[PDB]
RNA sequence: UUUUUUUUUUUUUUUUUUUUUUUUUUUUUUUUUUUUUUUUUUUUU
């Protein structure tokens, strides 16, 4: 491949494009510089005041996210949570025994000078504080991360949760788009509470708090994306992780899956710091997003959605992979498991039933050698029953979006 | 075989240097159910030239 | 930028000389292999007028 | 008399954006828009 040459005139040309780094960066590989993780909880200042600041802000206007970071932390400073056996994530430990850990175990630190009204606000406010007001300012974050129509009908749901031995009502008007309460996002530090609040949550689920979890929960494994339709595929299949692994038939996809398959990683650990990899800041770019694994995602999607999924119907289809390769690849894979029902008696009466009892006949099982060796014989090209297969999973499926794996494989597979 | 163009021009030269009908309907595959395409585009251009 | 507009007036009807450069970018033939394929007497003609010296 | 791209130039040319994402997925739940007291033709003598 080295060489290239113009045949016409006998001068060497050489083919190149663009580069493109932007490389990925593992959890693990971040604790091997700092050993903690820096929460810049700014103003230290009155926690009563706090709660007359925010409520009078979100009220339609510019809530400073500086306030409300001051008020989350103020107000989620309970020190519960009774730890069961032992916590210990990527070398730093955080529990042991009958440990009372709170909330805010790791590292907290101070912040800049400059805040907004001056001392005490509208004493209006009464308590019910930690009752249900952390629970609207972590449920923003819930809201915030989408944008299309569906943000009215999630924040129909936020307020039907504070009235958990509350009931209240709303606080803001105007509707999201990206430009109100969106800003946070993009703050370091509020994604570090919202990410602590779900982890501490995930350990203690029996905990009275732990309702604030729903709001925190989108945090946990953000931009993992490709981790989730790998672990969709083994359910949806049935087939092991090995099994899976094995019928990977794409040079592009093994890669993936091995960049993925890091081996220190904690990612099948229990309460792991590694889910939070995003929002704590322990990585720019996720080894484990769709992003990063574009070939590997619409390979698992578009079988996973053959093999009747009702998720992969909407998932979105990547760019710059391809398509013709890969779909086929899925098809044989889908066929396979289609066709090889699983099928085994399991319970009997002293009465069981054992199973050792036309060319171009599919071959028996699942194995993936056996159905290779069959799709040589068939001139590396799928068949008329496999492409019959695809039409039948593809047809009355309605009303696909633009741009999704259901609308390519419809569009593919039913003329 | 596989991708390489000197065995694909062999294969073209053994069909009179003219696309077979099993390439035609590939194409029309590819093409038909291709949805509002503007003006000028090599979408539009391709739609007419392999769907009829 | 004083271009727009003062363009039409380049090459002003001379839209036949146009179209001789246009058939040779189509059928991608020499300018010499494309005034073979000229099969009609008039149209020899028009051509033998076109390309005076 | 014309002229005979409802062509036009200056680069350009995804009604492409990369900041990261990407089920208009969240499940703590829990899932007949079932429910119990007989009953069970929008039957009558």
């Amino acid at each position: 491949s080295v060489t290239v040459k113009r045949i016409i005139d006998n001068t060497v040309i050489v083919p190149k494009l663009p580069a493109n780094e932007d490389p990925v960066e593992y959890p693990a590989d971040y604790f091997r510089k700092s050993k903690e993780i820096p929460l810049y909880i700014n103003t230290t200042k009155s926690l009563s005041d706090l709660r007359g600041y925010v409520y009078q802000g979100l009220k339609s206007g510019n809530v400073s996210i500086i306030h409300v970071n001051s008020y989350l932390y103020g107000a989620l400073k309970d020190i519960r949570g009774k730890l069961d056996k032992d916590w210990s994530s990527f070398g730093i430990n955080i529990g042991k025994a009958g440990d009372t850990i709170g909330i805010f175990d790791l590292v907290s630190l101070k912040a800049l000078d400059g805040v907004l009204p001056d001392g005490v606000s509208d004493a209006s406010r009464t308590s019910a504080d930690d009752k249900w007001l952390p629970l609207y300012l972590l449920g923003l974050y819930r809201v915030g991360r989408t944008q299309m129509p569906e943000y009215r009908k999630k924040l129909m749901d936020g307020l039907t949760n504070q009235c958990k031995m509350i009931n209240e009502q709303f606080e803001p008007l105007v509707p999201e788009g990206r430009d109100i309460f969106d800003v946070w996002g993009n703050d370091s530090n509020y994604t570090k509470i919202v990410a602590a609040v779900d982890m501490f949550f995930h350990m203690f689920k029996k905990h009275e708090c732990a309702s604030f979890r729903y709001g925190t929960i989108v945090s946990r494994f953000k931009d993992c994306a490709a981790l989730a339709t790998f672990g969709h595929l083994c359910k949806i299949t049935g087939m092991s992780t090995e099994d899976v692994t094995t019928w990977i038939l794409n040079r592009e996809v093994a890669d993936e899956m091995v960049q993925m398959m890091l081996p220190g990683q904690e990612i099948d650990k229990a309460d792991s710091y590694m889910p939070y990899l995003i929002d704590f800041g322990l990585s720019s770019k996720s080894p484990y997003s769709s992003v990063k694994n574009p070939a590997f995602h619409f390979w698992g999607q578009l079988t996973a959605l053959l093999l009747r999924s009702t998720r992969a119907r909407n998932a979105r289809q990547p760019d710059d992979i391809e398509y013709t390769s890969l779909t086929t690849a899925g098809l044989l894979y889908a066929y396979a498991v289609g066709s090889s029902a699983d099928l085994a008696q399991q319970f009997c009466v002293g009465d069981n039933k054992y199973t050792p009892d036309t060319t171009n006949a599919p071959p028996q099982g699942r194995d993936v050698v056996e159905w290779l060796g069959w799709f040589e014989d068939q001139n590396r090209k799928p068949t008329p029953d496999m492409m019959q297969y695809a039409k039948r999973a593809v047809m009355s499926l309605q009303g696909l979006r633009e741009k999704t794996i259901g609308k390519y494989a419809k569009s593919e597979f039913d003329k």
